[PDB]
């Protein structure tokens, strides 16, 4: 995902495309985002907006991932705009290493040695700005098995006329190019030692007790944006197939036709006809899904029945800012409705300020002893744009949802849906997965927010949409620990 330039201006981008690009050259940049594309020797800037539900390209489609957006237009050519045909042919790759997992720029040689000694294993590496001779770089790698059976090796990286070397051999136009080369082609030391670059040093994992210290570090000039963008740059390792969602008979069952479930995690419906825009999320498991369509309500209840789910988390109104986000899939209080072969009674509604609880009874028509209570938790106060200012309401919601699920024996996945089921839905699941660790393992536990997002983003596409949501996950964990 080199075509993303994290710290570029429109002028720098035109320059880049005009001097180092050709027609069909393109990159993406933070402005909401901008897609910059060279055409007829001039640059078009296509606007992309994400306020927490999806990436909306002006004059184009809605996407779960910036990578999946580029993938779509590079293969599905002619769909990009005066509506004029704009071609993404040639990515212009970024050489700025700020969004790399192994680039701790301003790290001291001593501090980097301690980190690699306390947190590192065999193959933990990092690149830092040169201690004594500035403009140059140091690759520090840990190798081994106070036994002295392990060691931290330093490797000077020279920057000579905007190219990078380890004192010999090839000269790379970026540190990434050098790292990627010496990953596949490891340096072998005198007396045999192979300086293997296995995994970047983990600096994102903290002990839950020290959340307040980390959130304070990430708030300084911010790290929250720096950490998040390092996470966005790995979304390119999660371009898994979504074939079943693109099939003819299934386009009508997607609310956003390009926000599609991964084939390898999707809820397959049996006894029907097997498709729903829904994915199983396994760290208590979850089904992450989109708000119902008119034509998908019957299939939605088939899923809840099949999966033996007794709890539904809805974090959207039916309508937001004049747009439909989810159909009413539940009866009125005290009423009884049939959704295909599925029968749902609405036993009782209990209103709080932030949410409504609906006690629904679900069953198959013709089969009385198939009946189960399915508790629906409809969060009604989530702001139309962005994230709630105070996390207390969302965590109070989570605590009540967790205690209901825990109370039912042989409960299935907690079904979680918003509009497209990736922004708010992914935010809530991820907060719930993290708070759940601190519940089972106490404040003395290892939490690693981006590890958890990447694991959930490999199960459904774009599972945490915004930096605001990303930050809101930290504030949720901070708040939960504070109130303990
Ligand atoms: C200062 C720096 N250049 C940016 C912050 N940083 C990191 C490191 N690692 C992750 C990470 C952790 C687990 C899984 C995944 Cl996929 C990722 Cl990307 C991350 N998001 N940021 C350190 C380097």
């Amino acid at each position: 995902r080199r075509w993303f330039h994290p710290n570029i201006t429109g002028v720098e981008a035109e320059n880049l495309l005009l001097t180092r690009g050709v027609d069909g050259s393109f990159l993406a940049r933070p402005s909401d985002l901008t897609l910059s594309v060279r055409r007829n020797g001039a640059v078009t800037h296509i606007k992309i907006q994400n306020t927490g539900d999806y990436y909306d390209l002006y004059g184009g489609e809605k996407f779960a991932t910036l990578a999946e957006l580029v993938q779509y237009y590079m293969e599905h050519h002619g769909q990009l705009k005066n509506g004029d045909v704009i071609e993404l042919k040639y990515p212009l790759n970024c050489a700025d290493p700020t969004s790399e997992r192994w680039f701790h720029g301003h790290l001291s040689g001593k501090e980097a040695e301690k980190l690699l000694t306390e947190k590192g294993k065999h193959g933990s590496f990092l690149v830092r700005e040169s201690q004594s001779h500035p403009g140059d770089f140091v690759l520090s790698v840990r190798t081994g098995d106070n036994d002295g059976k392990s060691k931290v090796t330093h490797v000077m990286i020279r920057c000579q006329e905007l190219k990078y070397d380890v004192g010999g051999g090839e000269r790379f136009d970026s540190l990434t190019d050098l790292v990627e080369h010496y990953k596949k082609n490891p340096m072998v030391e005198t007396l045999g030692t192979v300086l293997q670059l296995k995994q970047p040093l983990n600096t994102t994992r903290i002990n839950a007790a020290e959340i307040e210290s980390r959130v304070r570090e990430l708030s300084k000039l911010q790290g929250f944006w720096e950490e998040f963008e390092t996470l966005q740059q790995q979304e390119c390792k999660l371009l898994y197939s979504r074939k079943e969602g693109q099939r003819q008979e299934n386009k009508n069952k997607n609310r956003y036709k390009n926000i599609l479930p991964f084939d390898h995690t999707r809820v397959v419906l049996h006894d029907g006809s097997d498709y729903i825009n829904a994915n199983i999320i396994m760290p208590k498991s979850y089904i992450a899904t989109q708000g119902c369509l008119q034509n998908t309500v019957n299939d939605f209840w088939r899923m809840v029945f099949q999966e033996n789910s007794r709890v539904i988390v809805m974090t959207t109104k039916e309508v937001e800012r004049g747009k439909s986000k989810c159909v009413k899939y539940w009866p009125d209080e005290y009423a009884l409705k049939e959704y295909g072969v599925m029968r749902v009674r609405n036993v009782k509604e209990s209103a709080a300020h932030d949410y409504t609880l609906r006690e629904l009874k679900l069953s198959k028509v013709g089969q009385g002893n198939t009946e189960r209570t399915v508790w629906q938790y409809h969060f009604r106060t989530w702001p139309d744009h962005g994230v709630p200012s105070d996390p207390g309401g969302v965590l109070d919601f989570l605590e009540e949802v967790h205690h209901k699920q825990e109370s039912i024996m042989d409960a299935g996945p907690v079904v979680v849906h918003c509009s497209a089921g990736i922004g708010r839905t992914g935010t809530f699941i991820v907060i719930d997965i993290l708070i759940d660790i601190i519940r089972e393992k106490g404040v003395d536990c290892d939490i690693d927010v981006p590890k958890t997002i990447q694991m959930v983003r490999s199960q459904r596409s774009g599972m945490v949409q915004t930096e605001a949501q990303y930050r809101s996950i930290y504030m949720a964990v901070q708040h939960y620990i504070e109130t303990l």
